[PDB]
């Protein structure tokens, strides 16, 4: 929402309130999402300047505030910083831009990440450049330089990140995307490589000098109808946790596989199925092992441009005796969600 | 303060800057409030989009920034998410919401919770129904269907939250309240009874599978007089704590009054009276004991809308034998505030 | 910027957003400020209403988000509020105001804090009167009562600030300054001495019943040239660390220099040349020691009133055989910058 737009500047203020609950077996502790209130709410702000006639610049910052909190110790867990950057674009020549935000690997696996409240299971956060990162500095170009309609592409640098835990560190990096839009779909594939931490290396689970996340994707989004298809392989990349060891680390190698289909109808309901599967592979002491393994169904009701209700359920496929602990019970969530 | 207009929705940005200090005996380790700096701010939106002629979607959020802390690591000590939900309304039919809101039985407490700084001291926050509470799905009906002017009701489902700490914790409950107004003067009761959680009957004070909270109220609101009464009682609800043998848990049965007078001059000044008992009672080890115990002299200035000065004074008359170790000095609050 | 301006109270929503990375030798352990992601946000805002011809309130209100953290349980490592008061303000009296807010010695420290990054390291956070403190009620009055233009004053009670670490706390305090403002120069002085805690005198570095903190400043601030000079001496005041030892406390007395100069092309960039030197003595087990001393170089990019790139160079004169374990090693930093 748009709150100021003077003297060549304009800012847009953005901000949502999801009122979230989560229903599972017991506890919810062998379950897909888990169980109890999971309200949570979203504030942020874009500016984007008016510098020159071919040159302007921007910025985004992106807060999550979690409504599911006490007023006690616990009032902060999950408070977060999901993005905050900025940048400057030119023209045809390209943007860049630096700061905490998406892995150009998102640039793939965005394709898939449509569910109404879950799926993207594969684009976790801190986590080199699948999801949210701090430390990126981002090269993109839209329409090959203004001369191919529809073939995008980026180039981004991931910096070192040395943090107190494994799972949150990361070392230099370098990886890339490119894409192709055409009559209603779109293709897109993406790469990237970085070193790990000694931190990382030091850890029981996963083994490498180097992390290394690609991914391919195909959508279809056009007539009402949302179709989207992912893959990808990680290498000592995607963060896996033996609940009964209790000892974590790095999947030495993983086979992630997305596919969604919506349908978006004229008075406001927008169902969807997916499928989620992603295998681990060569992890120590354990073998093969599945990370997710599920098929969705849920439905969205969109009111208008700002308000919404959705439910959302997780057949899960995980097998009791998941050699990692993964949770094997289903989950639901129910959403009543308020954004401007 | 509306900030945004356009295409039937309307956001408005809150906040206010709370510059306070509190002044007792000695640390004010033994007062009623405390002693230094209780400086604070608020801020949040608070948004309604008509979806028909009959529907409309609307959003809170409110979050509190405690100003009294430092840069280092008590950073975040007391910063919380006050209110975070979402819902619809309907016409004649009600309104539902869910999320982080307060309790169905504050629509009781709320009438003497009136001071310039203290006062309400029954309505804990993350304690079932007196306060704001995390996971409540709350209808609300105002002039019943609208067929009876002034005569509103409420129904609410309190979700299971199993915290960390047995002071925050609840299982699931049910509670509702009901509330007549006419000529100037309102009359409500509500009532609420939950499940207690495994970890709150495990405490050394309190016993008993269900917790209960229910009050009645009556307030004058006209002729720049403000007269409120408020009456409770709870069971196995009200958190205590004994500072001596340093445990903690819940009283079995208290019994709460709370009563207050205001009256508002035209050129700005609103001086008050009140007094505040509430009594606990059947106490592991105790016995009887009161929590809260005093009179309230203060009174605040308005400049306008926007600005206001005041202090208040409570007199505690609580013993300095108290078998509980409540802090027996009085305190005195001076706040100067900024708010849109 | 200003968002709302309606009935005599108007409001600006301010807010920048900083992608910032720091580069240094090793791991950057013995450098100046570290290397690697340095991110941060920051939001808050900016209240003023009439609420007569002579008389008018205001509030502020500003935090800092830390975007080079994880998603983690370092999620808010660096978030702070940095100021967050409310005051009055009344024709040719003078204005009051309390809350978190700067500490009048800083009136004199600002000279010199100038630089793109870094500068201004005499300014620390809750530190008595150098930085931005809890619980300060300041009296300013600008043009000496509307007599003597250029002529400003401002005296200042700090509050009583006890709190766990011995770093961020403080006593009861009074302190003031004096400028002068004449043909583009000002001239500058201020002073503030105040009680230590118990805790801060039972620490091993720093010995005295009394803080103290005062320093002199010269600035010229025109045609398109800014230079600028700061003298100060602080007694038990400055915070000081012995990494050898693992020990921290006070430094009984410290000499503060501080020099800068820039000049302002008309296209934007802004070369400027720094001098930093703080030197303690009287340390214990130690004896005299630098604590900063350095040259900066850097520049900064002024696309316009909303975006700028900058590299701040520090060469770094501490020795590497630093008695107190103070960092020796240069340090860059490059930023770019979006601010409304
Ligand atoms: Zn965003
Ligand atoms: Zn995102
Ligand atoms: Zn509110
Ligand atoms: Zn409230
Ligand atoms: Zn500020
Ligand atoms: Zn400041």
């Amino acid at each position: 929402a748009e709150i100021y737009n003077k003297d060549g500047n304009k800012v847009d203020l953005g901000g949502k309130a999801v009122g979230l609950h989560y229903f599972s077996k017991g506890n919810g502790e062998n379950s897909y999402g888990g169980n109890g209130d999971m309200t949570y709410a979203r504030l942020g702000f874009k500016g984007e300047t008016q510098i020159n006639s071919d040159l302007t610049g921007y910025g985004h910052w992106h807060y999550n505030f979690q409504g599911n909190n006490s007023e006690g110790a616990d009032a902060q867990t999950g408070n977060k910083t999901r993005e905050a950057f900025a940048g400057l674009k030119y023209a045809d020549v390209g943007s860049f831009d630096y700061g905490r935000n998406h892995g150009v690997v998102y640039d793939a696996l965005g394709y898939t990440d449509m569910l109404p409240e879950f799926g993207g299971d594969t684009a976790y956060s801190d986590d080199f450049f699948v999801g949210h990162v701090g430390g990126v500095a981002t090269y993109r170009n839209s329409n090959f330089f203004g001369l191919v309609d529809g073939l995008n592409f980026a180039v981004q640098y991931l910096g070192k990140n040395e943090r107190d835990t494994a799972r949150r560190s990361n070392g230099d990096g370098v990886g890339g995307s490119i894409s192709y839009e055409y009559e209603g779909f779109g293709i897109v594939g993406a790469y990237g490589a970085a070193d790990r931490t000694n931190l990382q290396e030091a850890q029981p689970l996963g083994n490498g000098k180097k992390a290394e996340q690609w991914a391919t994707g195909l959508k279809y989004d056009a007539n009402n109808i949302y179709l989207a298809a992912n893959y990808g392989e990680t290498r000592n990349a995607t963060p896996i946790t033996n609940k009964f060891t209790n000892t974590s680390g790095f999947a030495n190698k993983t086979q992630d596989v997305l596919l969604v289909a919506q349908y978006q109808f004229d008075f406001g309901l927008r169902p969807s199925i997916a499928y989620t599967k992603s295998k681990a592979k060569d992890v120590e002491g354990i073998g093969d092992v599945d990370l997710v393994n599920y098929f969705e169904v849920g439905a969205t009701y969109y009111f208008n441009k700002n308000m919404s209700t959705y439910v959302d359920y997780i057949i899960n496929q995980i097998d009791s005796d998941n050699k990692l602990g993964v949770g094997s019970d289903d989950t639901v969530a129910v959403g009543i969600v308020y954004q401007f």
